[PDB]
Order: structure tokens, then sequence, then C-alpha cells
């Protein structure tokens, strides 16, 4: 997809932003329901305002044209809601708008049909009872997955956008299936968590990196999903997370060679919680959040500004005489969730701590 490049360096961009401000946090977000969001809001907004949003996920606007942004958008949204992708995959958009506001319907109609996300009008007077249909929208369409998302409110709240992604994994190669033995998790030198860890031997898509100090394994998911771990050798995190980059992703998933290997692999689920006005502000998105926005797209008589951005991102585990090399995911390690058909980045993350909340 012509986006694939762009949507990887915002992976990129968000990813080192979060771990430049805690090396101790568990990082798990989308890269691609994150953009998603933010393209189809910025249908409702003009000049300084849409600008920054479009430049905020990677796009150089001198470069590529505004139309093949949003259809290569809506070309990642048909793959992702295909059957197969939908058994496992489930992404969504709220957007809560304050009731008495007269809204554009080209809008409305646009955000529906190209971006299949959907809009409310919510009464922000009391805004106890609006924080409650937020997160009842959020919990229905999760089937009660995610719970208590917006947790407060802002008093002048007018606008909010809440966007969550839960993702059903599942290895799609069928696997000896052996018990999910209780094994040692080094967060770091003095602390240690207990994890279920499954033991394999057997032909993997697995290999040690030179640039990048780490061992490097692949995997392949139900819903055309294949994930890269990044396994970083002693003292070399900070190390791996300045090597990586898009060309060199896009050679691991090239790569289809395979060797004996002894795995230790943690049968982790995880999620993140992100306020993206917050996040989003550090890499440049702030006018759509201020007075200043220019929302005349979603509103044209009165002033209008989104309030609260809130992202979700859920992952639950559903289910040669040579020695070969043992290798064990029991310390931090960083990933990429990818879609097969895309090359897009699904999830993008770090586990520090696997029992960490
Ligand atoms: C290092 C491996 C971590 C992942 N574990 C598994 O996929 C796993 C482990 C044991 C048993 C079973 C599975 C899959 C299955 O079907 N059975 C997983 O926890 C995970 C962690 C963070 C990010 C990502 Cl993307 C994912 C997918």
């Amino acid at each position: 997809n012509k986006i694939t490049p762009n949507l990887a360096e915002f992976a990129f961009s968000l990813y080192r932003q979060l771990a430049h401000q805690s090396n101790s946090t568990n990082i798990f977000f989308s890269p691609v329901s994150i953009a998603t969001a933010f393209a189809m809001l910025s249908l409702g907004t003009k000049a300084d305002t849409h600008d920054e949003i479009l430049e905020g996920l990677n796009f150089n606007l001198t470069e590529i044209p505004e139309a093949q942004i949003h259809e290569g958008f809506q070309e990642l949204l048909r793959t992702l809601n295909q059957p197969d992708s939908q058994l496992q995959l489930t992404t969504g958009n709220g957007l809560f708008l304050s009731e008495g506001l007269k809204l554009v319907d080209k809008f409305l109609e646009d955000v529906k049909k190209l971006y299949h996300s959907e809009a409310f009008t919510v009464n922000f007077g009391d805004t106890e009872e609006a924080k409650k249909q937020i997160n009842d929208y959020v919990e229905k369409g999760t089937q009660g997955k995610i719970v208590d998302l917006v947790k407060e409110l802002d008093r002048d709240t007018v606008f909010a956008l809440v966007n969550y992604i839960f993702f059903k994994g599942k290895w799609e190669r069928p696997f000896e299936v052996k018990d999910t033995e209780e094994e040692d998790f080094h967060v770091d030198q003095v602390t240690t968590v207990k994890v279920p860890m499954m033991k394999r031997l057997g032909m993997f898509n697995i290999q040690h990196s030179k640039k990048l100090s780490s061992w490097v394994l692949l995997m392949k998911y139900l819903g055309n999903a294949t994930a890269i771990f990044f396994l970083p050798d002693e003292g070399k995190l900070q190390h791996l997370e300045n090597e990586l980059t898009h060309d060199i992703i896009t050679k691991f998933l090239e790569n289809e060679d395979r060797r004996s290997a002894s795995l230790h692999l943690p049968k982790l689920s995880i999620t993140g919680t992100y306020d993206l006005k917050s996040v989003l502000g550090q890499l440049g998105i702030t006018k759509v959040f201020s007075n200043g926005a220019d929302l005349s797209g979603v509103t044209e008589e009165a002033p209008l500004k989104l309030s609260k951005a809130v992202h979700k991102a859920v992952l639950t585990i559903d289910e040669p005489m040579s020695i070969p090399p043992e290798v064990k995911f029991n310390k931090p390690f960083v990933f990429l969730m990818i879609e097969q058909n895309t090359k897009s980045p699904l999830f993008m993350g770090k586990v520090v701590n696997p029992t960490q909340k």
C-alpha cells in the first residue's frame, strides 16, 4: 500500500517518543488505528489545523496529494474489514459531539462511508453520563473486552474521539501443544516475574542480527498478521531501538529461511491506553486540540475543538545432530505486528514487565 512507508515512519516516531519518556514502561499501540482515526478527523479540518494532522502522521504534503492519502487509508480499511481479518481483529472510531451543534452532513457521510466510523450526538452538560455513554459504545463494540476506557472527562468537553483496536492472537501454523510451564521473566537485574512459557523445538524463521545485536523471530498469526520479535543481546535494548528502520524490517519480512531452534515463548496478553492529546502534541499535532482549531468541516457556525482523544489497544492470546540454539524470550523485547497484504504496522511496542498494570 502507497501509505505503508508513512505509517512505518509514524510507528517509529510514536514508539521513540514513548520510549524516550520512560525506559521502564511497557509500550503497546496501533500505528495503523491511530493514523486512520486522525486521517478521518482531518476531513472535517482546514488550513494549518488540517496540515498539522497529516504532517504529524509523517505525510509530506509537498510530495503526496491528499487524495492518495485517503485512498490509501480506504484501501487499508477494505483489507482489515475482510471476513478472515474480522474473525481476529476488531477496530473502531467513535466521535462524540455535543448536542445542539449543527453538523455538516458531508463530514458525517465521509466518516461512515470512507472510514466506517460512527458519529454520535451526546449531552456533555452531564459529564458523568457522557463518559458512561462513550464507555458503553466501546464495551458494546468490543463485546465486553474494553471497559471504563475514559476515566475522566473535562467539564468543558464539546468533542471527544475514541479509537480502539482489539486483536485475538492465535498462531496460524498448527503446533504440537505442550503445557504452558511457568517460567522466570527477567524484567531487570533485581526484578523477576512468572509467565506461562510455551516450549517448542522446530524449524523457525529466526536469525541473529549483527546490525541490531538481537535475535529476530518472525511468527505468523490468524488474520493475515505476522509478528516480528526482537530480543536484544545483554545491554543492547537502546541500540536495537535506535537502529530499527523500515528497510531493515522489510528485509526480515521477505526472508523465508528457517532453522532448527528450541524456543521459550511467553503466552502474553497485552494492553496499552494513551491520551492522544499529550502524545500527538509532542509529534506536532496541537491546533485541532486548541481554541484556534479549524473544524469548519465538522460544524460551520460554532467554535469547536477536539477536547479529548483516547487510544486503547488490546492483544489477547486465544488458543541436525548439533544441539540447536536455545532462545528464551524471558527478558524485555521489542515487537511489530504487520498486516501481510498491505505490509502496514498493525501494532508496535515493547514488553518490559508482563505483569504491569
Ligand atoms: C515472544 C512471543 C510473544 C507472543 N506469544 C505468543 O504468540 C504465544 C505464546 C505461547 C502460546 C501461544 C502463542 C500464540 C498461540 O496461538 N499460542 C505474544 O504474547 C505477543 C506478545 C507481545 C506482542 C505480540 Cl504481537 C504478541 C503476539
